[PDB]
């Protein structure tokens, strides 16, 4: 029912493991975003995208890569997970200043 489908909803990883989080929207939104949720529930910007093929660094990019292979998909990649990446993550999409959020991903790194 939601315009932005984020997957998986949960992920358990061991230190050193590669993790990919998916964000899919079929509203034809040009912009997409990946945020990490802090202990005060602030959303800190990791990476974003202005359209298919484009990725841009946010405020906390270190330790993550982003990929925009099509209009509909924006992926977040942790090449080698660390305990410090234990967090909740949220993706978003929209045109202009509009933010349509995904439902979130809970990540635990052991």
């Amino acid at each position: 029912e939601a315009a932005v489908t984020q997957s998986p909803r949960n992920k358990v990883a061991v230190t050193g493991e590669k993790v990919t989080l998916s964000c899919q929207q079929t509203n034809n939104h040009n912009n997409m975003y990946w945020y990490r949720q802090d202990t005060g529930h602030g959303l800190r910007l990791i990476h974003y995208s202005y359209g298919a093929g484009n990725t841009e660094k946010g405020d906390i990019p270190d330790g993550y890569k982003a990929s925009r292979p099509s209009q509909e998909q924006f992926s977040l990649i942790l090449e080698s997970a660390t305990p410090s990446q234990t967090s909740v993550y949220f993706c978003a999409s929209g045109g202009g200043g509009t933010l349509y959020f995904g439902a979130g991903t809970r990540l635990s790194v052991l």
